[PDB]
């Protein structure tokens, strides 16, 4: 379809990706972080490649054999000047495995430029990674570099212990009034003589009833008090929204029809539609309605060994953006109502639902939470303008994020013909390399200093006995992450 | 309208009020975005959400008449801010063609656009001075909507209390907290000195 | 001249919706099906009888029309770029009539 | 109604509020300000409490009488680290009266946390102002602080 | 009820938005005076320039 | 004496219950009666023998 | 600190409390453990857990050797008056440190 | 702010048209009337997002 049209290139190069929290934090450490700090952020990075081994595979008569090729090299370089299309921070697979024992395969590098259907326009750019200076290393050679995270705000690893609409003193009245009545009384019949006659509907002006139906209108004002908090004047309003369809976990509640894409919220870019998959950080659901989630949704990871296509609900983990309901509007609800006319003697006051609300001066909000399995950073697009360039998928946005690290086995030609030929060689010794990677990040913590008397919510394991340990290995030796883990456990005032 | 006979004969104080929803609860957009109170000359009109409304001296608490309240007039900002009781403007809603005519729709609410300019709500003698900017990840132009100066660290709260003075306790020990106190109250003077920059 | 940002005298060589690696899948899933299957007639005895629309509950057809609803999830892959999760969205708008 | 549901606490403590312009400007001064300047803003603040008098009331057979209790103290402290729910700047009554001659009553402090109807969720926070260091003063003791 | 969608005819700023400003021309204006107001957003002249 | 464990999986932690309730645990009543809803030990973190 | 010694007067059931400024309170610490140690017997009358609560100070009492309800020759009698102690009127503050 | 692209293929460039014509683009008439035949933007060089 047109919505999925693209043009780009695949290159032989691989690349290192460690842009997920579980690449750096053990579940134990993530708990220590979550339960004790109000915020955190990366400061420094130190990367290493070492113990390179370039192996040559030989396959004669199906009989495969692997030997070391000591003289072979591997090429590595860092996109220090962000001259290559930044692939990291698109929630791509092939990061360092969360479990230290796992041996992983390096993902292949590929990229996309401008396209018009399956065609490439004049602007479209072609990049050759060979046209970059890169270090070459045989076994016994080690690569490394350091990176400085640019100033990024601390991630808020707390939930608010009070909501935007409940910030007043519940004991005192405001010195502000609000319109409380627009109608007072009703049409009145009157009296005379001992006998009583009352006007009734239907009596004509030709019959003596010249009175019009109602004069009740009046303007009564009341003090915004503790008794009516909903009406009180406030200085700050909830964050922006972009209504998302509501889906239930208890299937029988959903409409009997395919609305996965039809009823999905989306944005258009040059004739192509893209689902508003993450969207504006909004609360997943109203109080108690835990079975509901935005169709766009709260990031959804797969459980260990979950398939690729048309997997059941039980084999996926849907994140819950609930802690931010204190400041951010609900995803599956309207922002509010606005007047849509001029109420008068003839016309009644009319209101319309606000399905999507851009920023207003006075808005306050929280950004989407970050998860143990979640992304860490993203590259802020180099554009003239942007607003609050916090990655919508969650994490830290940077103009100069951790540079891409590209690696590739240097091609080793097979035996060439003994007669010159202009054609490029296409016969190579089949090889692959292996080694170790080291990623050292320094994180800065913003410790909690709360004066709350009662104990806080803490992330804990379940004491109740079970077959396997949570965040441990199987009996098969399969490490698994039983659930998503946010950062918002500790509380803090607005 | 102030001249009641012009208003619809029905209760629309809350039904026809602009509002925002936070976790299933609705809150009136009582102050709202700083907008002009009315078009030129239509002085009798005011936004239902309104321009702050103070009470005259000795005005009651509930269902007070119009004459016993003071409604602020946000008129001076009509030079840059759209009228509160008017649409922002119109936008095209289709593709005019040989078959279809050009169609426009009213913009009832308009978020920030690059190129926008505006004034903030005025401040009054009776009005608030400052407000505490909520400690959140994000906010935009955190100028208090009720008017004044927004601060992450505003003037700190100053809490006072009379220290409890127990009455005569029983001459036999009792674990229960004392609930019999000498009735007291305190009095004194307060001094607040602020330096303003002009 | 007071400090003013440089005017961008360049065009982007890639679009906001096409910033991923076209070779690798995300580790994120999306709702791909809300309907699975269709109403089913069933079987018995060698002779075959099939329920048809119009049959009343008084005639034996107490079955409701459809139970197909289900929740199927798929990985956001190269094959379906339109659905992938993204960090940044296109700028603001204000529809203009087309001439 | 649901729109007016809340959960919180009322505390015995009172609090000082001067977050209104008429607390600082006489109508004459406000005129001088208004008519002559394009802009203004606060820079510094200096607060004082003094001439404390703690009185004891006795009521025997309806016959009420007030006497000084010289040994009694008053507690005062400032939420310098904003660890308490900020109540000021919600347009609350009980500020310093605009007229200097008026004697005012100090408003009671109360606050609201997270609520689910009339119930409190696990997040909801309870604060005890006693769990704050505060100065104690008998008559003849004066409190003060400065703010930027 | 079936899932329903509505068209967004006008969209204010959202956190996460990215964009380019209007290009400048040889015949086009160079600069503009940002109005002296309490508030403004991305005060890049809509006609293009500085 | 701070913990220095090399345990991979998360530990047991003392927490409050998120589920909604009439009163806050370890708070005051509506009568102004402070109450301690349960005993609280110290043995949550683990350590090898 | 902030000692207040109050005098109660009860004439014809009409009770009234006034300050007695000249009255003192005696305080001393059993620094040499010469008195029967009563603490650490899980006794009531500690500082209340809640800071706001005003508590009553528990009375001191002790037990020596007994043979039924009788006291043997060993039994010891202690007079706390036979200890040096600080005396303080309102406006006087006591304090000490312990390792 | 000079370009530092690592793009392999040539970029789009603003050029005049070689094809023969009565007058020169951005020149004077035969009447001595200078004229600007078309608007000229600034967005020719490319750059990644």
């Amino acid at each position: 379809s047109n919505d999925n049209a693209y043009f780009g290139y695949s290159t032989p190069w691989g690349y290192f990706d460690f842009n997920r929290f579980h690449c750096h934090f053990s579940p134990r450490d993530w708990q220590r972080l979550i339960n004790n700090n109000w915020g955190f952020r990366p400061k420094r990075l130190n990367f290493k490649l070492f113990n390179i081994q370039v192996k040559e595979v030989t396959d004669n008569n199906g009989v495969k054999t692997i030997a070391n090729n000591l003289t072979s090299t591997v090429q590595v370089f860092t996109d220090s000047d962000y001259q290559l299309p930044y692939v990291l921070g698109s929630a791509h697979e092939g990061c360092l495995p969360p479990f230290p024992a796992d041996v992983f395969m390096i993902p292949q590098y590929g990229y996309l430029t401008l396209n018009d259907g399956s065609q490439a326009v004049g602007r479209s750019s072609f990049y050759c990674l060979e046209y970059f200076p890169s270090q070459m290393l045989r076994t016994g050679n080690n690569f490394q570099f350091s990176y400085e995270f640019e100033n990024v705000p601390f991630h808020s690893s707390y939930a608010h212990s009070q909501s935007l609409d409940r910030l007043m003193n519940p004991l005192i009245d405001q010195y502000l009034y609000y319109l409380s009545k627009t109608i007072n009384g009703a049409g009145v019949p009157m009296s005379m003589r001992g006998g009583g006659d009352d006007d009734d509907g239907v009596p004509m002006s030709m019959r003596g009833g010249g009175a019009s139906g109602q004069n009740q209108q009046t303007l009564k004002f009341s003090v915004a008090g503790p008794s009516n908090m909903a009406v009180q004047g406030r200085n700050y309003i909830p964050g922006p929204s972009y209504r998302q369809q509501r889906v239930s976990t208890t299937v029988t509640q959903n409409n009997n029809s395919e609305f996965a894409w039809p009823g999905a919220s989306s944005w258009a870019l040059n004739g192509r539609n893209s689902l508003m998959n993450p969207g504006p950080a909004m609360a997943s659901h109203k109080e108690g309605e835990d079975r509901f989630f935005p169709l766009s949704g709260s990031l959804i990871f797969g459980k260990q060994g979950t398939g690729r296509d048309n997997v059941d609900a039980d084999k996926v983990m849907i994140t819950n953006e609930e802690e931010i309901k204190t400041t951010n509007p609900v995803a599956t609800e309207s922002y509010g109502q606005v007047a849509t006319n001029h109420q008068s003697a003839q016309a009644q006051a009319q209101t319309g639902w606000v399905q999507n609300q851009g920023i207003l001066p006075g808005m306050v909000w929280q950004d989407r939470d970050v998860y143990l399995q979640g992304p860490i950073w993203a590259k802020i697009p180099h554009t003239d303008g942007n607003f609050h360039p916090s990655p919508l998928m969650g994490g830290f946005g940077m103009k100069h994020p951790p540079p891409q690290i590209l690696i590739k086995n240097t091609p080793v030609p097979a035996d060439p013909p003994t007669a010159f030929n202009k054609d490029k060689l296409n016969s190579f010794i089949t090889q692959y390399s292996t080694g170790q990677v080291s990623v050292e990040i320094e994180w800065e913590l913003q410790k909690e200093n709360s004066k709350r008397w009662n104990p806080e919510i803490q992330y804990t394991s379940n004491y109740y006995k079970s077959n396997n340990v949570e965040f441990a290995v199987n009996t098969e030796g399969v490490y698994s992450e039983p659930r998503p883990i946010g950062t918002r456990y500790l509380t803090r005032n607005l």
